[PDB]
Order: C-alpha cells, then sequence, then structure tokens
C-alpha cells in the first residue's frame, strides 16, 4: 500500500540468479526464449546491475538447462554482484565497450604467500590470451595455475569503468597484493538487506530521499516540492546509523556523513568551517545526500546550551538548511536518539520537516536481525530463531546483535577445555566444531538487558 | 563453568618449579622421561615463562632426585620468573639464540657499598668465562667474590631481548649502581595474583579483552565481532586501578594508560592531542589496550559540564572511539567509581558497551585481599584472618589495605619503648622481634570505617 515504493515490480530483465553450467568467470546464461526477448543475440556483452551499487561485465550465452526467468553466473560473478543463488538481478544490453590498453590487477595477499614465480606469466597471460574478456573495475576474480588458484582484484581500467581486454591491453600486475581483511570490509558493507524490522521505514526513506533525487521529474511534473529534511528517530541502537551506512552504499545519489561528536571534536572555527565544506560538497557534487548523524550534538536548543560556539553552530546548519535552493538536489538527513532535545527551529518547514521513525522492533522485527546477525554465525541444527525473537520482547537491533555475540562467547565457553590463552594459536579441530547452541542463546537470554 | 579461562590445563610443558640441587644461575633441571617428552637434548637453551610477562633463558639438564612433573630452579631463576616455589611455568625449546657481543650490567646499591676494585674482574669476568651463559634483558643474578656476594641487573642485550654470554661478548658494567628501591618497584608491580574477590570479574576481563586480542581467529571463526569497550565500575576502592595495573603487567598486548586527572590537567588542545597520541600509539602498536582510568573525569553528562574544552573532549572520545575501524585489534577499557555520570552516548552499542561490576568483596573476597596484604607481613602465630574477614562487613581492598596498616602501626606503637624518632636509625634485634599480632588488628578494627 506505502510500502509500494518497495515491491519486486517483474520485467523483462529482472531475472533470478542460477547456478552456472558454464564455469568461467566472463560468462552468464539465459534460455533461448529470453535471449530472443530482450534481443541478445549470443556473443554480446552485457552489463548486470547487482546489490549494493554493484555491477559486472559479461558475454550471454544461451542455455538449454536454464530456465526462462532465470540467470547461470558462477560464484565470482555472483560474489562481484553481492547476490546468492535466488537474487534478482537487472540485465542489460551493454554494446558501448571499447577495448581497454591499460589495466591495474592486484592479487590478494592470502591467497598468494610462498614462490611469486612470475604472476602475469603463470596466472593472468593463459586467463586473457585472445579470450576477449569483459572486466569492471573493482571486480575480484579467480584465476587457476597449476598448484592452487589466485584471487585478483581489478584495480583501474582503461575506458572509465569497464572495458574488453583484447589482446592489446597491457596488464600491470605491479605493486602491494592487496589485504584480504580489506575485501571482507568491502563484502560486508552494510546493504538494505543488512537491515531488519524497518521496511515501512526504508520506504519512507525511498520516497522522501531516493524517489526525489533520482527521479525529480515526478515532483515537478506532479507540481509538488520535494521535502529537503528527514530525520531519524527513535531509541538507542534501533539502526538509525546502520540506515545511514546503508544508504550511503546503496544509493546512487553522491553520500557525505557528518558525525555529530565529530563536528563538536574539532576547533572552534574549524567545525563550522567543516559544516560549510559539508554543505558545498553536496552541492557540487549534483544529486546528493547529507546525513547528520547525531543531530542532538550538533544542534541542541539554543536555551539549554551554554557555550558561545555551541550556539554559533546551530546558527550556522540552519542557514545552510536555509541557504540551498530549490534546484540544488540535495536532501539532508540526520539521527538522534533525543529529538526533543534538538533546536525546534530546525524542525520546522523547510528544514527537517519529515520524521522517520525508527521504534522499537515487533517480533517479525527481531527475527529478521536475528537472520541477519547470524548469516555469518555457525549456528547448531536445534537454534530455533523464531523462539528467539519471541523471548526478546524489550530488545532493539543493537541488543540481538549484543545477544548473538554473548550466545558466541558462551559456545567459546563450552569449548575452554581445548583452548588455552597461553598458546599460540588455537587447535584445527576445535575451530570447526565451534557451532553456537540453542543452549547458548538461552544463556545469552538469561543475562539479556533492554536499555529503554 | 564460566570461571572456565582461568583454569590451568595440564600440558607437557607446564612443570611446577621445585628447589634446585644444580645451584648455577643459568641451570635449569627436569627428570629423564620429561626431557625425551619435550624432546629437549642435554645442555639446550630453553624459555621459560613465570608470572606477570616474566621470562628468562636458561641451560636444561637431567636430574635424577627431581620428579616429572617438576622443573628445579635456584632462587635466581625463580625471582626473574616472579614465582615462588610449586608455581606452574611454561618450558619452551630455545634454539634460535644468536652469540651477544654487547651486554650492559649493573650492580645494586645495598649489594655494592665499599671498595668498588673492579666490578668486571672480581665478579663479572668468573661468572662468565667460558660458560656460555644465556640471559635475558632485566635478568637480576647474584655473584660471589671472595668478601661477599653483588647482584647485578641485565640492562641492555645486543640481540634484541636475550642472547648467549660468548667470549666475544663486550661486558660493559659502567654506570649508576641500580638502586634497590626500583627493583622493589620492580619485584612488587602488581599481577592478577595482587588482586582477589574478583575471580570472575578476572574472568570476564580475560573474555573479553585477552581473548579477543590474543585469539581473533575464534571470533572470526565463529563468525562474530568482538566488544570493544569494556568499563569497570563499582565503589570507591575496590580494585578497579589494581585490575588496571595487573592487566598492564599480564598481557600479551600492548599497554597504554590514560588518567582523567592526567588528561584533564593539560592546556585546552594540548590534552586532545594527548587523546588522539594514545590512540594513535594503540593502533600502531598493533595489539592493543587502552586504559583510561577514571573515564568520569573526562567523559562527563555533555549537559551537566560547563566548559567548552570539556565538552569538546568527550567529542574527541567518541570519535576515537567510532574512529576505530574492526580491523584495528584495539579494545579500550576504563574505569570510573560513577558509572551514571558518565555521558550515556559513550556507553552505547559500539562504544563501552561492556560492563564488568568491581563490587564489593563478600566474606570470602575479604579473606583473598587480606591474604594478598599480608603476603610480606610478618604476622603472629594467633592472627586469624578469617576472623578478620568476618568482621569487616562494610569493606572494600581500600579499606581492608588501611586495616592492615594500622594494625602494623599499632605494632610499632607497641615497639615505642625499644625506638625514638631521634635515633639515626632503629636498633637490630628491635627490627626482627616486629610481628603484628592479632590483638593490633582488633585495635584496627576497633578504629575502622566504610567510607560510610
Ligand atoms: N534494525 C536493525 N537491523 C539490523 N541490525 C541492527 C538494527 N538495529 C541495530 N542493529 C545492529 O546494532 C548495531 C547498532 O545499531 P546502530 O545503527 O549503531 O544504532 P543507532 O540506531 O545508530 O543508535 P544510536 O542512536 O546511535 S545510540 C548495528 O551495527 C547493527 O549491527
Ligand atoms: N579486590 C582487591 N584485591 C586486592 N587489593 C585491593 C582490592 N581492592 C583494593 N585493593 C587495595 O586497595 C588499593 C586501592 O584500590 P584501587 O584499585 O586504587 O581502587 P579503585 O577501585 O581504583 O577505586 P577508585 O574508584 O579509584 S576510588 C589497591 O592499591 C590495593 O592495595
Ligand atoms: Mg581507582
Amino acid at each position: 500500500l506505502s510500502t509500494a515504493i518497495l515491491k519486486q515490480k517483474n520485467r523483462p530483465n529482472r531475472l533470478i540468479v542460477d547456478e552456472a553450467i558454464n564455469e568461467d568467470n566472463s560468462v552468464v546464461s539465459l534460455s533461448q526464449p529470453k535471449m530472443d526477448e530482450l534481443q541478445l543475440f549470443r556473443g554480446d556483452t552485457v552489463l548486470l546491475k547487482g546489490k549494493k551499487r554493484r555491477e559486472a561485465v559479461c558475454i550471454v550465452l544461451s542455455d538449454d538447462t536454464c530456465s526462462d526467468e532465470k540467470i547461470r553466473m558462477n560464484a565470482v560473478v555472483r560474489n562481484n554482484l553481492r547476490v546468492r543463488l535466488g537474487d534478482v538481478i537487472s540485465i542489460q544490453p551493454c554494446p558501448d565497450v571499447k577495448y581497454g590498453k591499460r589495466i591495474h590487477v592486484l592479487p590478494i595477499d592470502d591467497t598468494v604467500e610462498g614462490i611469486t614465480g612470475n604472476l602475469f606469466e603463470v596466472y593472468l597471460k593463459p586467463y586473457f590470451l585472445e579470450a576477449y574478456r569483459p572486466i569492471r573495475k573493482g571486480d575480484i576474480f579467480l584465476v587457476r595455475g597449476g598448484m592452487r588458484a589466485v584471487e585478483f582484484k581489478v584495480v583501474e581500467t582503461d575506458p572509465s569503468p569497464y572495458c574488453i581486454v583484447a589482446p592489446d591491453t597491457v596488464i600491470h600486475c605491479e605493486g602491494e597484493p592487496i589485504k584480504r581483511e580489506d575485501e571482507e570490509e568491502s563484502l560486508n558493507e552494510v546493504g538494505y538487506d543488512d537491515i531488519g524490522g524497518c521496511r515501512k521505514q526504508l520506504a519512507q526513506i525511498k520516497e522522501m530521499v531516493e524517489l526525489p533525487l533520482r527521479h525529480p521529474a515526478l515532483f515537478k511534473a506532479i507540481g509538488v516540492k520535494p521535502p529537503r529534511g528527514i530525520l531519524l528517530y527513535g531509541p538507542p541502537g534501533t539502526g538509525k546509523t546502520l540506515i545511514a551506512r546503508a544508504v550511503a552504499n546503496e544509493t546512487g545519489a553522491f553520500f557525505f556523513l557528518i558525525n555529530g561528536p565529530e563536528i563538536m571534536s574539532k576547533l572552534a572555527g574549524e567545525s563550522e568551517s567543516n559544516l560549510r565544506k559539508a554543505f558545498e560538497e553536496a552541492e557540487k557534487n549534483a544529486p546528493a545526500i547529507i546525513f547528520i548523524d547525531e543531530l542532538d550534538a550538533i544542534a541542541p536548543k539554543r536555551e539549554k546550551t551554554h557555550g558561545e560556539v555551541e550556539r554559533r553552530i546551530v546558527s550556522q546548519l540552519l542557514t545552510l538548511m536555509d541557504g540551498l535552493k530549490q534546484r540544488a538536489h540535495v536532501i539532508v538527513m540526520a539521527a538522534t536518539n533525543r529529538p526533543n532535545s534538538i533546536d525546534p527551529a530546525l524542525r520546522r518547514f523547510g528544514r527537517f520537516d519529515r520524521e522517520v521513525d525508527i521504534g522499537i522492533p515487533d517480533a517479525t522485527g527481531r527475527l529478521e536481525i536475528l537472520q541477519i546477525h547470524t548469516k555469518n554465525m555457525k549456528l547448531a541444527d536445534d537454534v530455533d530463531l523464531e523462539q528467539v525473537a519471541n523471548e526478546t520482547h524489550g530488545h532493539v537491533g543493537a541488543d540481538l546483535a549484543a545477544l548473538c555475540s554473548e550466545a558466541a562467547l558462551q559456545a567459546i565457553r563450552k569449548k575452554m577445555d581445548l583452548i588455552d590463552l597461553e598458546d599460540e594459536t588455537i587447535d584445527a579441530e576445535v575451530m570447526n566444531s565451534l557451532a553456537v547452541t540453542m543452549d547458548d542463546f538461552r544463556w545469552a537470554l538469561s543475562q539479556s538487558n533492554p536499555s529503554a
């Protein structure tokens, strides 16, 4: 009804990700009646659109064993689009791909320990030779060479984001091995999927922020001015900063984060100037989102605030909010856990004049949040998260996160006989058997707390 | 059960310290069936790990009169390892010891009064001649030379912490005699044995701080993010700073202490910079503990704080807490006696989101604390500390330390007839008979207070 902006919407090119029979990194497979519909001939370089901004460029081939409404892609392409099997992706015709002449690729440290020999010769040259491979900037791809397989990251390309690797292409691979931890931090960058029990609020945020920015034509056509200040409020640990992260990673808009304490940490004036810079920055990068995290830190009630610099900063902000003209295309988002401690002048018409209530999650919310928190956790057969969702009435996302963290620690406590703090590293067998049981959760639960 | 992180854990190399029959400083003795098990041949240089970070490097030889599960070492090695007879120590193979070419050794002032002659010639040369002695930095060893025996400290070594003293080694011994008081402060540096009635809290600290730092694999494997801010709270004098000292001395982690008042004592901005420096330092020294003692001094509720600089420092801290990325491996500990006067933003998820309650000790707690406080005291046959533990309901460890101090002063008051303030030094006999009687404690008890 109102959640309508979030609905999947069936389209010719919106296809379910299936496991590949053609195991090559550069190839995706569609059924023959699907290729005909989109007017995609055999061998055409296509543009795939995943989750969290992510893209990949592939060659399309026919497949008999593949379904009409499905697309076949291997683990690498799925990883690059940040999608698990049975996720929807957009396939797009991509006939504008120029042949690259300079690509910079770098291996991943943990997949490269012992004997360098030559990385280009043993790995990259047999991978690319006469293959006319499409690759995107930021693609993590795997190459096999004798003893074992090495993962590589595409760091730079010759045309802007993507190119075909012709025999012309100089394949630079000199430099520092990419730290595994950087790409773990990149894989586990927050998306809309990482935020649970906020469906109707995520709808509001797309309505108030994403829709006026990426489709301002609607608002101008309907003769209505888009709201320009969206305040997210709610109790401590409900997901405001997470939604902030998610928005930052999921929007097409340019995103500028301002942390409340971050601003107030800095010297008198040097903080007024940083705000100024943030608003001029957003203006400069046409369609933008300014996120002011912890608004209450920078904008408290001009009455209940003793310092002149502090009183000046609230004035500096109001001026900037009013200073953005209609044709700026900048939406200011803010988060707080004490909305009633913000200067009401900021919450007036034209400033933060729309409120999104990130409240306490319902039983279904808690289940979502538990599902998101345990996605990378080894859980036992007996763990019932619907049970955990029901026994956690007072719990916000942060509480449940801690709950899972404690339940994990209890599982570690159970394994403390075969572990010692004095050992250099932990025994191999002991590490694999680590599973968080339901009995662990029941111990976490017994120790649990709300904050509210 | 939860105390499991603290259990001793039987290993091949974990051995009980027995008195040496081989009286030489460089030598430890094991039974023949124990040397076989650990694959340690005769004469091999080994690494011994005692209490409170302390290590010694020694030669291993067989002994018939020594038990299988025991290790024979003289007073000097035991001192260096900070162990009484019948403590557990790690013995470790150590074949990577290069011959040192420059060692700096200094005598201890009270063991060196009268006739220098030549310290190296009379003492150190016969001690090292063709001996191929393993020594570590910070070893205090004793040497005999005609008239008497002199103690020496190893101040500096040629390879990093330890080396073999070959006939190549220049043994420098020029410099100031090491003050006995320095090494008394070093012997009596606080460890986990010096802290009592906090068994379950100490378990918590090892879980939350030591375990994620020295074994981050567990948390990554189990799919759980380690907590990064641990707040110790409780009433005045309960052991927080003591635990801070014990942790500093007992961890494998690099440790950085920030005292609340120490920070607030410094000029405006020059304090923000010292906070900045501390966090950067901890980050720089890979696995680290930052301890902010008296947190309430630096982070009070941003409302109930009048000064702009003070408000700025709270913002500076929060920023740093949030500034440490996942892959930093820095846990921040803090202590307070007024937890409810700390800005709540600091106590939220991701910040100091874990609390350890160092509370009032029970009867068994008080007993532990009295046993720790009297370990260096001369006590009478009639002194019953269980009786004292039971008579002290309101007492925290600080009250008990004061209680022990007063009972000692009373024992001194009893000995005032044979002592006078006007004398140059106190009579020899008088000093030895000094024993703190139970009657002294009953006086101390009669005068005692809680912080009521
Ligand atoms: N609705 C949610 N869905 C999924 N995870 C959540 C949610 N709410 C909280 N979490 C988890 O809890 C953590 C803390 O949530 P934050 O977004 O930092 O809290 P917050 O709403 O910003 O609270 P304040 O106002 O800063 S105290 C996140 O890193 C998530 O792991
Ligand atoms: N649990 C304990 N075990 C052994 N000694 C203790 C204990 N608690 C206190 N003491 C003694 O009392 C002294 C003071 O304790 P501190 O750790 O300095 O107090 P604290 O808990 O830091 O209290 P605040 O909040 O600073 S007043 C220590 O130096 C110890 O000698
Ligand atoms: Mg203290």
